[PDB]
C-alpha cells in the first residue's frame, strides 16, 4: 500500500452538512429532516427538580444562541413531554458508559433529544447541536433565506481525555474582560473545558490583591513593549469565573514563582535582597527574576496571595508556575516549591506546576505536573509519585507562528501549521504517566490585538480541540483537513480573525 504526508494545497488555502468538530464517537446519518421553526420550544427535564433547574439554564443559553441567528424567539419549558418540532434536553436515563460529559443526540423528523448522564454532557452536547444546524446559525445577528434543517441523525459520544485546556497569557498583553469571555466562549463551542489564565509574569501583575496593593499600583502599570497593561479586580474575576461555569469550563489562575516574578519585584522592594524596587521590563526576556528563597518575606506573600486567590477560586486547583526559574538554584527551588505547595494545601488546594516542579520534595500525588517540555526525562518524578500529568508540548505552543513568514509568533519551538497543531498524541509526549490531558498555550509576547489571538488560535485550537476529545483510533489528518474546509464557513460567521492556513 502507498502512503503520504500533506504538502501545501495547489492555488492557495481552501480556507445537510453539519461540521462537528471534534469529531464524535459515532454519527449516522438517516433518512428526512427536522425542521427548527419559529414556534420551536425547548423542553427540559431532569431526575430531579434541581437538575431540571440546572438544565433550564442550560436550554436558556441555547435557546439564547439560537435566537441571534435566527430571529426566533424560543423559549424554555421544564416538562418531559416535548411537542413536535421541539428540541429536548434530559439526563433521564443516560448511558452511564459516557460518563460525566458523554451525551447521545438523536434527531427525528419530530424532535431534537439530547440524553446525557449530567448536566454538563447535556453543554457539550448542545456544542454539536448547534454544528448540526446549517451554517448560519453561528452568526450573532439574524440570517435570512436559510431553512433551519436538521438532518435525521443519531451521535453517541464523550471525551477521549478529561482535561481539554487553553491557557491565555494576559502578562504579556493585557486584554480585557470581554476579550477573554469571548476566547472563553469560543473556546468552549469545540469542548474545551478549562481556562488557565496566566495572571502575572516579568512585565506585570493582572490580579487585584488587597493584602499588597502595589501589586495593582505599580505592578499592572504595563506590559510588553510599553503599552499601558491592566488588571482584573477581584470582583472582575469572579465574573471570568462565573461566566466559565455557564459553559461548565473550570478556571485555574496562575501565579508563577518562583521565577517570571519581576512585576511583584518592581512593586515591592521588599521582595528584594536589597529591599529596592526593581525597574518594571518590557522586553520578552526569561528566566532572570526570582524570589528570595530564604527569606519569610517571601513566603508570607505568596500566603497573602494564595489566601486571597483562593477566596475567589472556586477551582480545587492553583497554578503556581515554576518554570524558567534560572536565578534560583536546584537546591532553593526545591525548597521553595515545597513549601509554597504546604500553603495552597492549607488553603484547601491542590498545585499545579510547570515542569521541573514535580521534582520538589514537596509536591505530593495530588499536585500535577504541566508537562512543556516533553523531552525523556520530563515527569520522571510526577511518575513515581503517582501526579496526573497536563501535556503541552510544540504542537500545543499555539503562540508558535505557522510558518517562517508570519507576521506575529514566536519560533523556538520550530513552526507549528493546523497540520503540526493536529498530527500527534500525547502519549507522544509521556510514557508510562496518567495523562490527565492537554493544554494548547497561548503566550502573548507577541499579540497585542484581540484579532491577533483569533489568528493564532484559529484554526490551530481546533486541531488540538481533536486530540484532546477524539480517540487517537479515530484521528486523521486528510479526514479533519476536508472536515475543516467545511467549517470554514462558520468560523467567518462567528466573526472569527482566523488565519486561512495554505495547508488547508
Ligand atoms: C513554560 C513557559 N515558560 C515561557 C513562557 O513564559 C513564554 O515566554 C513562552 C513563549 O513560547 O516560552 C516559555 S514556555
Amino acid at each position: 500500500h502507498h502512503h503520504h504526508s500533506s504538502g501545501l494545497v495547489p492555488r492557495g488555502s481552501h480556507m445537510s452538512q453539519p461540521s462537528i468538530l471534534p469529531k464524535p464517537v459515532s454519527y449516522t446519518v438517516g433518512s428526512g429532516q427536522f425542521v427548527l421553526t419559529k414556534n420551536a420550544s425547548i423542553f427540559v427535564a431532569g431526575n430531579n427538580v434541581g437538575e431540571t433547574d440546572e438544565l433550564f439554564n442550560i436550554g436558556q443559553a441555547l435557546a439564547k444562541k439560537l435566537n441571534a441567528s435566527t430571529g426566533y424567539t424560543i423559549s424554555v419549558v421544564k416538562s418531559n413531554q416535548p411537542t413536535a418540532g421541539s428540541i429536548y434536553l434530559t439526563t433521564v436515563g443516560g448511558n452511564a458508559a459516557l460518563g460525566n460529559e458523554g451525551y447521545d443526540l438523536i434527531t427525528t423528523s419530530n424532535q431534537v433529544t439530547l440524553t446525557a448522564n449530567k448536566p454538563e454532557g447535556v453543554f457539550r452536547g448542545n456544542q454539536t447541536l448547534l454544528q448540526l444546524l446549517p451554517a448560519g446559525i453561528e452568526k450573532n445577528t439574524v440570517v435570512s433565506g436559510v431553512q433551519w434543517v436538521i438532518p435525521h441523525s443519531n451521535i453517541s459520544d464523550k471525551p477521549e481525555y478529561e482535561y481539554r485546556g487553553l491557557m491565555l497569557d494576559v502578562a504579556r498583553h493585557f486584554f480585557t474582560v470581554d476579550e477573554v469571555k469571548r476566547q472563553i466562549d469560543l473556546a468552549s463551542q469545540y469542548k474545551i473545558n478549562k481556562f488557565h489564565m496566566h495572571l502575572s509574569d516579568d512585565q506585570g501583575w493582572r490580579i487585584e490583591i488587597k493584602s499588597w496593593p502595589d501589586l495593582i499600583e505599580i505592578g499592572s502599570k504595563g506590559q510588553v513593549g510599553g503599552g499601558p497593561g491592566g488588571y482584573y479586580t477581584q470582583e472582575q474575576f469572579k465574573d471570568i469565573v462565573s461566566y466559565a461555569a455557564e459553559r461548565y469550563i473550570e478556571v485555574i489562575p496562575e501565579i508563577d514563582m518562583p521565577g517570571h516574578t519581576n512585576a511583584a519585584l518592581a512593586s515591592y522592594g521588599e521582595l528584594n535582597p536589597d529591599g529596592k524596587r526593581k525597574a518594571m521590563r518590557t522586553d520578552t526576556a526569561v528566566g532572570y527574576s526570582t524570589l528570595m528563597p530564604r527569606a519569610e518575606i517571601t513566603y508570607q506573600f505568596v500566603e497573602d496571595v494564595i489566601s486571597e486567590l483562593a477566596a475567589i477560586s472556586p477551582s480545587p486547583y492553583i497554578h503556581l508556575g515554576g518554570d524558567e526559574s534560572n536565578a534560583t538554584s536546584a537546591a532553593d527551588y526545591d525548597y521553595f516549591f515545597g513549601r509554597v505547595t504546604a500553603i495552597a494545601n492549607s488553603y484547601g488546594k491542590k498545585v499545579v506546576g510547570w515542569d521541573p516542579s514535580d521534582t520538589s520534595s514537596g509536591a505530593t500525588s495530588d499536585s500535577v505536573l504541566q508537562n512543556w517540555t516533553c523531552s525523556a526525562s520530563t515527569g520522571t518524578a510526577a511518575k513515581a509519585k503517582g501526579m496526573k500529568v497536563i501535556v503541552s508540548p510544540a504542537n500545543a505552543y499555539l503562540d508558535m507562528k505557522y510558518y517562517s513568514d508570519s507576521p506575529i509568533g514566536l519560533q523556538w519551538r520550530g513552526f507549528v501549521n493546523t497540520n503540526r497543531a493536529y498530527n500527534w498524541d500525547p502519549t507522544d509526549c509521556i510514557k508510562g504517566a496518567n495523562i490527565y490531558g492537554v493544554e494548547s498555550t497561548l503566550w502573548t509576547e507577541t499579540f497585542v490585538t484581540q484579532d491577533h489571538l483569533d489568528y493564532m488560535l484559529y484554526p490551530k485550537l481546533l486541531s488540538n480541540a481533536e486530540v484532546g476529545w477524539t480517540a487517537r483510533g479515530d484521528r486523521n489528518w486528510d479526514d479533519f483537513k476536508e472536515r475543516l474546509i467545511e467549517h470554514t464557513p462558520r468560523l467567518q460567521n462567528k466573526g472569527i480573525k482566523f488565519f486561512a492556513d495554505p495547508i488547508v
